[PDB]
């Protein structure tokens, strides 16, 4: 047997950031400048992006490290708030539309979005982390889902199925493909499975902003003519659900379920497309 549904816990106080660390442009700002950016980057801004994806890597890894049962989502986070201002990075989800955190740590039927709190990891529990950076004047946006103790098999095989169908998709990338591509091999994978692929939250071309207005399905949707150019950068994060797609938000306006409250599960790294093929960024 595995845990009952989730509820809402208690915030920590806000963590600061030294102040020689530049904030993103949304910081004490009610929304975010974002949204009609190019969606290939030149050749200094992808430099800039290997540097953040890999430090935003480094902090997923060290916070992933520490799930356990009996560890809150609150100290994941202050693991993942320290390994990013202790190098030099501002944790881009702090501030962004007034997000109190500095990483998403989404437990089970939590699609994502959720907010690090008081919430005690247990055994079974699956928890999504994930750990955006911004350095350099540019974003690295990456997340897993961690098994915490012995997970039951449906959950175990959600996780390991969606992490199959993420690197799928990312192993298309090459340029002159349609970037429909993507969305078409994570649902054929996920549908051998009877699984639901999440469609209202999507991947996002990411560059010197977070959400830069280029949008990643991971449904199958062959009408979208975007194809996928070098120097283009953009990330793959499939939330893939065991139940039906149905979602509320709860009344910190961030964190998404499933109404039937079914585990779901997301990965998600930031990509670059390269002359030949793809590189992911947000590598160690
Ligand atoms: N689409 C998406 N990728 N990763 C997330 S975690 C939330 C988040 C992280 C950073 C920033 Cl600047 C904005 C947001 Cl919404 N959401
Ligand atoms: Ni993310
Ligand atoms: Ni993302």
């Amino acid at each position: 047997p595995s845990r009952t549904a989730l509820s809402p816990g208690v915030l920590s106080p806000t963590r600061p950031v030294p102040n020689w660390i530049a904030r993103p442009e949304y910081v004490g700002k009610p929304a975010a400048q974002e949204g009609s950016e190019p969606w290939v980057q030149t050749p200094e801004v992808i430099e800039k992006m290997r540097v953040a994806g890999r430090i935003a890597a480094g902090a997923l890894a060290e916070a992933g490290k520490a799930v356990a049962p009996g560890v809150t989502t609150d100290e994941l986070d202050r693991i993942a708030h320290e390994y990013l201002v202790d190098n030099g990075a501002y944790p881009s989800t702090l501030g962004y539309k007034g997000f109190p955190k500095s990483c998403c740590t989404s437990l089970n039927e939590v699609i994502c979005h959720g907010i690090p709190d008081s919430t005690v990891i247990t055994d079974g529990d699956i928890v999504n982390i994930d750990v955006t950076a911004y350095i350099g004047g540019v974003h690295g946006d990456t997340n897993a889902t961690f098994p915490a103790g012995d997970v039951a098999d449906e959950h175990r095989l959600l996780v390991d199925r969606t992490r199959e169908a993420t690197m799928r998709a990312i192993n298309t990338v090459k340029p002159g493909r349609a970037l429909s591509v993507i969305g078409r091999v994570i649902e054929s994978y996920a549908n051998r499975f009877g699984y639901n692929v999440v469609r209202d939250f999507t991947g996002h071309g990411i560059g010197t902003t977070f959400h830069n207005g280029l949008v990643v399905l991971h449904y199958d949707q062959p009408a979208v003519e975007t194809i996928m150019q070098p120097g283009m950068t953009f990330t793959i994060e499939p939330m893939i659900n065991l139940g039906a797609l149905d979602y509320e938000i709860w009344d910190d306006g961030w964190t998404v379920v499933t109404k039937d409250r079914k585990w779901t599960a997301q990965f998600e790294h930031t990509l670059l497309v390269t002359d030949t093929g793809v590189e992911i960024l947000t590598c160690l």
